[PDB]
């Protein structure tokens, strides 16, 4: 009914993680991540689920690269294993864990796929973690190293750079709700981890930029967006709380050379400070080419005194949701997009945006009608911004394959592909035929 | 997941008219209608259907009465047939018109359900239209006489009255679009029609008070929610002209004695300008105890010059759909709510709210869960707005009874009730014993 | 997609016979008819189904008619079973055979339907057929006083008025191949029955004229038609044979005063030859208001020596059928009512159309979609000669109700009202509802 | 029920189109054509499709000319992509698309399938269109060279040749109505680019008998044929408008060297004449030795002033129809069999027939049991003009593959083998296995 025609350089694109699809977690002399250690913990992940042999990309890649060359996208956002290159993250390499990325990385250019590098995807070695981890900056000479390493190693193979996916997940999630691994609970150690993250990235850039290594470099923050359910001050102000953690306390220090105040006084009434050293902000101010965005969902939040760290109250306005429970509301991914625009006209790339529907193979298909749904309403705000001359730049679906969802298992599907995690049989669902109308066009036709 | 509890006098209900519902028109000396007239035109109607026997509601009132109470609702909005009090609106009082109202209010508050009495819900009597209807400022004293009968036969019975339903529909719909009975396409007819409705309203509430009345009188318009898909002026514009003239066209003259300057500008381009007479301003002005409003669904608009005499062009979000077609976004209910505070924070009541689900009887039931997720966020913008102390009053789901729809015949069900239009059979829908707990309870929990 | 409107005195109705809905056999003094007799003899009828019980519409009369009502239906087209008023047609009446149909035509006349009254429908009593039936003269005068009795009983109570009910059934179908009561198979004595018809006819014409009997009287020919498969002479003969034994050979005589000569001379080389007797013809020729016309089917034929006694061999073009077998070609209905404009712009009524479609009810309801697709194809072809100036006048559905289907018995549906032969319940199917809108708005649309 | 016996040399056959079927569109130097700019625009083509895969033919020949050996046919009709050969129409050759057409011939001739060879199915160069396409006379040089190409390079291989398919579509359909590439809709650039056609044909059979190519030589006109709703001219005219452009407008100049005077008269009164040259009627007229004639449905017409250009209205005479929305009246394909005997007895071959059906695999089998129907109905049409001595010498059924259907994208299915364009697998319908029997027995047994 109204078409919507895309600019012509716009880069379409897939994404995943090491952890999530690759298995072979003992292989060729990887090392314990953290999320090994958290996934092989009773009660941490649903079902006893672990990235053990997960879709098992590290044997299937061919396949899998397969079926993006026939989907006709541009772009392959993947993460590199830490634990692969570093076992002990201690600086002696593994020759094996490179190769295997060397492996990866030639298929992908040879079938004019351009590679979309996450260097950190929460793969964290567990040998850094019992030295205290990204609560230790000596994580931070670790990551330094690593980050180094692939720049040395795929200078020329590689134009496109992530440093850290997610902060908000790797901090707060991770070491203040203690739902992520390493599964921790307190407020000063997620803003020890947060500081730490940033002058990891900060230096790692500067690496990139002395290496005169070849392309682009970012990071990629997952974003929230909320909404006041009250014309009310404090209502306000619960959804500020909630949008900045996501995004201002990693892009303000990066972009703006400081913390959201608000959040440091919120934080400090609740006994905690950044620790901040001389020449940390500085550090993490070195200028970045692009970010990422991961959007997914958007929510109507309320004050409430009772309601977590935060005190802001999500509330039920009865829209529909996904299999894993968030509401669809495309608009948000539109409001985001615009209150990123503090920061300037940066070229941003969503990075991951997506929809849990757990629909299974009936009759040789998946009949995934909701996540086509879905996507059609978020690629509809995408085009809306880049009409408004925001400079969005591409978009990968999350994701190429069904894989590990972290702390819901295999339980919850978002892969534009169905994976059989019995058989590792591969079958691409409708919406991976949609996609391979939308990206090969280079125009959407949205109808139903 | 989240409670919203509701005002201890709030008003509950359920809103039908008489063409939809009534049928038995020829019977007891009931003249033919604007609607009987198009109804009967080859091509007017989907399926060639018409009001002739609709839900029968002239015969099967104690059965919808009964299914009310069992309802447990606390209002009910009907519509008087003009044609039934007057066939041919000269002054010439048909008994058997006024015996039916006198049975079926008296029912209605045997049973303590408080009548809503819409005096027009579109069944302008065919003798006046001969005489160019609405068009001609002959119906306006037509229209008054009718009024003054109604309030002096049902004073004490009834307690809550409203003029007119949709104005925008009777004028711009009815004799621009050509849509809805008489169909005429003319700029300067609809305009006309507008305004001569104003004067007829402000008479009718003059005479109210003359014959202090008892209760309190409004109009009801439709309300159109538009938001630009784009920041460019010209799309905020095309968005002002199509909520301005649902809403402002007609409120602006009863609230602030003058119609929106850029609406008679944008006509005046056209060729078209409103036929004010003196002292019409000072009639149209006259204070109203509260209004109305008939919300459904909202739009994302861009500007486009062939998109229509008000240039504003829908855009497909790729949104989910009701049966006929609608998108469902609550927040536009919210979104109008505040707006209308231009006005002053006025008595509002949702004299129609519902969906189109055309599901049917089966294994003895009617399974509309979309209907039921429909009202359920808009139910919480209802309370969203109450909560930022916006006095709306009450809510009245549109429909009790799948009815003849119009334009569209029996094909679209928007009851709350399924009607067998083959046996006249009443099935209360699951969204009837939903409901029927959140009238009931006076709060909602929101869930699925 | 296209609007047919019929003229406005258009006649709308439906049609049964006596021996095929009334059943109540023996009761009330009623004599033994031809096919009771052929009924109950093994062999003669599928599955031994005869009319003892039937629809039980001797005492289910007021049932049929309420649903006739709701219909909205102008004309009833029923016939009187002979042996009811005369057991033996011996001059004997039976007022209780009266008596039933004066309740009959009574309450159709309270409920505004016309009573459209067939005399003779195949139901010669057996004590005229032991006398050698209408092979013999004296059936004649038997009919005749039958005739008589019937114009003087229901004088003012009736309008429209058939002698006979398809003579080509009751002579060729009867007597010739044997299909049919009394299930004879002889050139000679069909033509002699064909014949002793048309003298019964004119007489009981001349009666009704001399009576003058209030309304107006006609005769009602099933009408066939056939097409060559080869623009061949022989095949065109083969198609007039066919075409002109069922209409031709009865409406010549009445309107020309002659036999069509080129079948005379066929058969007369078959030995037979017409029993014509001094002033027969001039009896037969007693001018008419109007024909019934009975369509169902039309055909593509060969010539074939081998192909029964009218070397007419129907071929089989792959088209679809009705559950009875006969393919659906509605262009034929059009081709013969402009054929039988030989007689001149006569009025004609479709007296029967309709499909046997053996749909059974389902959830509530009969989904006979088929059955609205053949009537919406026929009613089509019905505007279409109206529309070039043809006198139709009317058109009846067979059937009001599944009837006992003569020698196929109960298995062929052919009602628009399904009937349970078990519990006698009647259950309108998609056909009645969707009729009772053409009827009643007197247009039609196309779709499907 | 009834056998037809077809002449032992009749030629059974499936036909397909390059575009259609081939995909490869941007291999071994294949230049874009019209309908690869048309299908790339958004809003021409339904959903978005392209004949960029398509059926995959350019590699997967070999596949389907095997399922034709075992489909026991005796002829397979084909069509060149002019751009394969002349990527720019210019005069540079492309060895690598005459290399392709040898591969697919001599597998063709190897497996004792006659190729049937059409020029011109609609693909013609980006190039020359860019200069006007057939609305310039350039264009009609640039397909004599294409044309003697082929003739030279086939010479032996091809005994069966068509110059253009369907110039109605060509020219009407592709620059009046703007429905097929390259889309303009302009009265007097269709009747110029039918003229160029005409003139293009003329030249290409000169050539053909000049350089004595093996074989026989021929147009193929997709034929309408109309029948009056009235008996009134004004109906008959508008049909004759509607039968003569499809079939009279391009094979009266070719067989009697005039247009038809009536439609000459009709066209320059909405101002528009055929830019006739010295000596283009005498090429157009020189002599072919047989027409193609593509049949697929006939319709009733009424004569409407705002129903087009030739002021014919299709009515909706509530006949069934196929999934495209035609409906299937077989007779017509007889009519117009006797209708082009105007030019003689000339030898026809039905190129194109078929049926839309959507029908897709279930339980390993295509049901298509209306495709089998449709088939049935018009193959008894074919048998039935044979034996009235026309000189009908083959049918190929549209189509043998399940292809791209123009401006209906993948979503009308004509195919009597069924095709997935996710994984290319062909499944034989129930249907191809019926031809089976009807090609490989030289009968047909009409039953069901
Ligand atoms: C008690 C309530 O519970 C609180 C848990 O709160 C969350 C919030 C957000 C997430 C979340 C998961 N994803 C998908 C992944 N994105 C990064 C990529 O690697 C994907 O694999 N995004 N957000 C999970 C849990
Ligand atoms: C060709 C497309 O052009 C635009 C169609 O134009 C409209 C606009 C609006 C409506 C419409 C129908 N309703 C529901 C009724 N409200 C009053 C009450 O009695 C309900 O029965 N609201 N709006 C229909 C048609
Ligand atoms: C062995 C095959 O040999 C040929 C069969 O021969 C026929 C011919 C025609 C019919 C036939 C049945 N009807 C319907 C009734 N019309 C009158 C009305 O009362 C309906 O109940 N019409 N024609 C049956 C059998
Ligand atoms: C607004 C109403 O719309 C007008 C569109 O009018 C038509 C008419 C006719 C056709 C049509 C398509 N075919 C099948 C192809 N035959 C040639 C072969 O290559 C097949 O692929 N035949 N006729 C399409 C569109």
């Amino acid at each position: 009914m109204t078409i919507f025609q895309f600019p012509q350089d716009f880069m379409w694109g897939t994404a995943t993680a090491a952890y999530q699809i690759e298995g072979a977690y003992q292989e060729d002399g990887r090392g314990l991540s953290i999320w090994d250690t958290f996934a092989h913990t009773p009660g941490k992940v649903f079902n006893g689920d672990n990235g053990n042999v997960a879709c098992d990309s590290y044997h299937r890649y061919e396949e899998d690269i397969r079926l993006m060359k026939e989907l006709g996208i541009r772009t392959y956002r993947f993460s590199v294993s830490w634990p692969r290159i570093f076992p002990n993250g201690d600086g002696e390499v593994n020759q094996k864990g490179l190769d295997y990325y060397h492996r990866v990385v030639d298929l992908l250019n040879d079938n004019g796929i351009e590679p979309f590098c996450t260097l950190y995807h929460w793969d964290l070695p567990q040998a850094l973690q019992d030295a205290g981890g990204w609560g230790n900056r000596r994580t931070i000479q670790a990551f330094v190293q690593f980050a180094e390493t692939m720049f040395r190693e795929f200078h020329g193979k590689i134009q496109h750079w992530l440093t850290f996916n997610e902060p908000w997940c790797i901090a707060f999630l991770s070491n203040m709700l203690g739902v992520h691994a390493p599964g921790l609970t307190n407020l000063q150690t997620a803003i020890d981890v947060g500081h730490h993250l940033l002058v990891a990235h900060g230096l790692s850039v500067r690496r990139f930029r002395e290496l005169g290594t070849s392309g682009q470099i970012g990071i990629a923050p997952n974003v929230s967006w909320a909404v006041p359910y009250s014309t009310s001050e404090e209502d306000k102000a619960a959804c500020a709380r909630t949008i900045s953690l996501h995004s201002d306390w990693f892009l303000q220090p990066i972009y703006q050379g400081s913390y959201p105040q608000f959040l440091v006084d919120w934080f400090a009434e609740q006994g905690a400070t950044v620790p901040i050293q001389d020449g940390d902000m500085d550090i993490i101010g070195e200028p970045i080419d692009m970010i990422g965005i991961n959007y997914y969902s958007m929510s109507v939040n309320r004050f409430n005194p009772e309601a977590g760290f935060l005190q802001s109250e999500e509330i039920n306005m009865g829209l529909p949701v996904t299999d894993i429970g968030w509401p669809v509301e495309s608009r948000g991914l539109y409001e985001v997009l615009h209150y990123l625009q503090k920061y300037g006209n940066i070229d941003i790339y969503i990075t991951e945006n997506g929809a849990c529907i757990n629909d299974e193979v009936v009759n040789g298909k998946v009949q995934d009608d909701r996540r086509i749904s879905y996507m059609q309403q978020h690629l509809v705000q995408v085009h809306r911004a880049i009409h408004d001359g925001l400079h969005v730049k591409g978009y990968m679906a999350w994701s190429l394959l069904d894989n590990f969802e972290w702390a819901e298992g295999y339980s919850m599907r978002f892969g534009i592909i169905h994976v059989d995690f019995r058989t590792q049989v591969r079958t691409p669902k409708e919406s991976y035929y949609w996609y391979r109308k939308v990206v090969g066009n280079n125009w959407l036709e949205t109808r139903r």
